[PDB]
């Protein structure tokens, strides 16, 4: 008899094996790449340019780079084309050429060239599209005015001297050099199989069910989920019965109902209720870190493999054992009321308490019940929910939202109450404001709206012309009128104390520029995007946690129930420096091994204040940070600054002769060698490029913005406190806790620490006596992967092959947790499986790649199975035509010998938009 295949094939197809090789090598350590093609162009693969000649003598090349050739990133190397990948960045440069170059070119006898200003030559004796920084481009040379972009094939000896002195220029200082690829004659391109798919066979009619010709079994099944486990366990090599049990679980099913579950059948049981509390389910980690069973993908686990070695391996710096590191990583509202200044900031053009739209209804708390969501609430005049919506008089879309909707639900009696911050952030919007400010507080309550209403709509608000400011004087209709000025209202009881009033609130809550957020019961909602039912809706979560509150322990009717909300433990400021609403957290270390290692009390945090100083922010920030310097003598400060003058110069003897002194000096300064070589560009590179400023504080960065004192003193302790956090302060007290007197003793080496940590979780994974299928070293295996494998599942199958695939990969432990169900309440695993992935392209041949595929021998016949798929969310793929019907397989049905050479196709992924 014989069997079934199955082989898969991307629809574009691939160039020489040759460039794939390139991109993988940077793939691994990105640097690699320019000096492999520095001494490449000496061709030392340019004989024969059969796969593997290039491919061992590129193995034998680079092991001799330190960047590649570690203990195991060379691993991770060939696994990398054992998958298939590198082709993709080379597919990029060709279909950018094919597309967006050759065709904007006319007409050739010349087959490599440069792009230059302009046009060029067929040889290397030195125009609508430019010169853009495209995604796959690497810069050579440092990235200035000049940019020269190579196009050229790099396999042929043809290119061969092109680069080689086009690699002596950069190296002088002349033009950026940047390496695109060329396509081949479409000719030359040979075909692409791939790997990390899973080919299914499940059992469409069958005598598998429950009550080689073609199993059975019946309800001795909950248990067959539970002795799965044991029967692996007590195999003499147990991986290997893991891997063959589930790869055609269905037909040993019948067997393994017969013996019963081990001894740590229970004794982990309920040890999984301490450490790795799954219980029937797949889960996995690299190094305690929890990966998603969306990315259990092949290509998923090889770059977060190599972006978690480097970044541990970043650690062995400061001279560290790390089967101590590992085990190292383990152990909202604001207040919106006006107040803070002067107490009538806020235009509220609600009142619950007051307005009578909100009829007579009683304010019962306890009487807050039952609602259907034709009504969220009883009426009841509490001062409950609060809404403070900024708004600038200049902006249409903000007045549209008011003078319709704003005002609508009010009208609608939701018992919400709403308020307006006028904006005061350009001299227009002021104006407005003011002029806003004064109907209300002289001709009242209505006439603001009613002013606002008519300038909205047909005039438009983008000044406000007094034109239409008499007019509504004149109404009085619902309103009416106490407190005259009218005219220009250019009164100073106005100009800066309704406004500066305003003018700080906004900036106390950090509301200035394009669009600020909205104060819904303190909960920020960005305004930017849609909010309206988010604010109906973090209403209705912010009813019930009041409803929580009074329907338990609560407080009585003599309680102001909005403090509910707004006692926190958190007060009054920005989104930046605390930017939850993006929670951006920018964290800069790891890479110093720069140009810098410049060197320049305890152990101490560290805090560089970056500045502009000589300028606007300049002292501000720097005078700001160190009135905060004395308030928090905790840390000791080292500034820096970029500009493009003979007045910051004793900025640079602060203290050089051997500070406090130097605090007041810049004050007396206030009204009137190459440090700065590195500074700036030192600088450029934490972000605060060219000018734009912030501070750092030990890993923690900010960023540049609007305004002078947006980073001021209150804010950098707000700052450090939730920096200090339960980041960066707790780094200290885990110390090493763990012991030796240190080794991380400096407080630069201390402050390098914390970023990492910062860069980050799932905290704890332990029992596994003999219940746990082992596949690794568990020493200074530079990768540690737990996984918990349910013998039964069925997405276990996909799973194991990769771990043997992932586990046979250099410095790769892997651990396996077989963690069955309970009382499997059905059959699981009704399907055969088996995986496509190798950890290294592997040959066996008379000379060229292997193509991946899969082979089913030896399966029941007389009875229907259907042949799938199991792979990426990301991939589409169709399988090719046949005499067959892939869906519907009796092996017995056919002739003998032959069998089912199945082959789909990857045709591209998925573009939608």
């Amino acid at each position: 008899d014989s069997s079934v295949n199955v082989a898969l094939q991307a629809s574009f197809d691939a160039g020489p094996y040759l460039l794939e090789l390139l991109e993988a090598a940077a793939a691994e350590n990105a640097s690699s790449y320019f000096p492999l093609l520095d001494r490449i162009a000496e061709g030392v693969l340019d004989d024969a340019v059969t796969e593997k000649e290039l491919y061992d003598r590129f193995l034998t090349i680079v092991q001799d780079e330190g960047h590649i050739n570690d203990a195991a990133d060379l691993s991770s190397f060939k696994f990398s084309l054992a998958i298939r990948s590198a082709v993709p960045r080379v597919e990029a440069h060709y279909q950018y050429y094919n597309t967006s170059v050759e065709p904007r070119l006319g007409t050739a006898a010349c087959p490599v060239w440069v792009h230059m200003d302009g046009m060029q030559y067929c040889s290397p004796t030195l125009a609508d599209l430019e010169a853009r920084d495209l995604p796959f481009d690497r810069k050579l040379g440092d990235p200035t005015a000049p940019l020269a972009i190579l196009y050229a094939d790099v396999a042929s000896p043809a290119f061969g001297e092109y680069h080689r002195k086009l690699s002596a220029m950069a190296k002088e200082g002349q033009v950026s050099y940047v390496v695109r690829y060329r396509p081949p004659p479409s000719a030359s391109f040979r075909p692409l199989f791939l790997a990390g798919y899973g080919v299914e066979l499940t059992l469409k009619r069958t005598d598998y069910i429950m009550i080689d010709l073609k199993p059975l079994s019946s309800s001795e099944v909950a248990r067959l989920g539970m002795n799965a486990a044991s029967f692996i366990l007590d195999s003499p090599d147990p991986f290997a019965t893991l891997t063959k049990l589930s790869q055609d679980f269905p037909k040993y099913s019948s067997a393994v109902a017969a013996y019963n579950v081990t001894q740590e059948f229970l004794d982990e049981y309920y040890a999984n209720r301490a450490a790795s509390l799954p219980g029937g389910r797949n889960v996995l980690w690299i190094n305690g870190l929890q990966i998603d069973s969306r990315q259990v993908d092949a290509y998923s686990l090889l770059e977060h493999l190599r972006h978690e070695r480097q970044f541990i391996g970043q650690f062995r710096k400061l001279g560290l054992s790390n089967i101590e590191a590992l085990d190292l990583l383990l152990h909202q509202r604001y207040d919106w009321r006006d107040e803070v200044e002067g107490g009538d900031v806020i235009i509220w053009l609600n009142d619950l308490t007051k307005d009578k739209r909100y009829s007579d209804f009683p304010s019962d708390i306890d009487a807050l019940l039952q609602p259907t969501y034709p009504g969220q609430l009883p009426a009841v005049r509490r001062d409950v929910h609060n809404v403070v919506i900024p708004i600038d008089l200049t902006n249409e879309d903000d007045v549209y939202m008011v003078v319709q909707h704003i005002q609508t639900f009010i009208k609608r009696l939701i018992p919400v109450r709403f308020g307006l911050v006028p904006l005061v952030h350009s001299e227009p919007a002021k104006s407005q404001a003011k002029i806003a400010r004064y109907l209300q507080m002289t001709h009242g309550l209505a006439a603001m709206m009613k002013y606002f209403q008519r300038a909205l709509e047909k005039d438009k608000l983008a000044r406000p012309d007094q034109a239409l400011f008499d007019e509504t004087i004149a109404s009085a209709r619902v309103l009416r009128g106490k407190a005259q000025s009218f005219e220009e209202a250019l009164s100073s009881t106005t100009l800066e104390e309704v406004m500066d009033k305003t003018g700080r609130y906004i900036k106390r809550l950090d509301l200035g520029g394009r669009s600020p957020p909205v104060l819904a019961n303190g909960v920020l909602l960005g305004r930017g995007d849609n909010f309206l039912q988010e604010l109906s809706m973090r209403v209705a979560i912010d009813l019930q946690l009041i409803q929580q509150s009074i329907v338990q322990d609560a407080v009585e009717e003599d309680t102001w129930l909005p403090s509910y909300f707004l006692s926190q433990a958190a007060l009054t400021r920005n989104e930046l420096i605390m930017p939850q609403d993006p929670s951006k957290i920018r964290i800069v270390n790891l890479v110093q091994v720069a140009e810098s290692h410049d060197l320049t009390g305890t152990n101490s945090l560290l805090m560089a204040v970056v500045g502009d100083f000589d300028s606007e922010a300049g002292l501000n920030l720097l005078i700001s940070a160190l009135k905060f310097r004395l308030a928090h003598p905790e840390i000791e400060v080292v500034p820096l600054h970029t500009s493009d003058t003979h007045v910051s110069s004793q900025l640079y003897q602060l203290l050089r002769t051997e500070s406090e002194i130097l605090e007041k000096i810049q004050i007396i300064k206030s009204t009137s060698l190459a440090y700065w070589a590195q500074t700036k560009q030192l600088a450029a590179d934490l972000g605060y490029p060219s000018g734009t400023r912030g501070v750092l504080l030990n890993g923690r960065a900010v960023g540049p913005v609007p305004s002078t004192s947006t980073l001021a003193e209150d804010d950098l302790e707000i700052l450090l406190a939730y920096e200090f956090s339960k980041r960066l302060g707790t780094v200290a007290k885990v110390m090493k806790d763990l012991n030796l007197g240190h080794k991380v003793a400096g407080s630069v080496e201390f402050a390098k620490l914390t970023s990492l940590v910062a860069l980050s979780s799932a905290i704890k994974t332990w029992n596994g006596a003999h219940s746990a299928i082992t596949v690794s070293h568990s020493d200074d295996a530079s990768i540690n992967i737990v996984a918990t494998i349910d013998p039964a599942s069925e997405r276990s199958q996909r799973w194991v092959p990769i771990l043997r695939t992932l586990s046979k990969l250099n410095g790769v432990n892997v651990k396996i947790f077989l963690t069955p169900v309970r009382i499997l309440q059905e059959l699981p695993i009704k399907r055969f499986y088996r995986h496509v992935l190798e950890p290294e392209p592997s040959f066996d041949e008379h000379g060229a790649l292997n193509r991946p595929g899969a082979s089913f021998s030896r399966l029941p016949e007389d009875a229907l199975l259907t042949l799938g798929m199991d792979v990426p969310p990301s991939w589409l793929v169709s399988p090719k035509e046949s005499v067959h019907d892939l869906d519907n397989i009796r092996l017995s049905s056919l002739r003998e010998g032959s069998d089912v050479d199945a082959i789909y196709e990857l045709e591209h992924i998925l573009i939608e938009g």
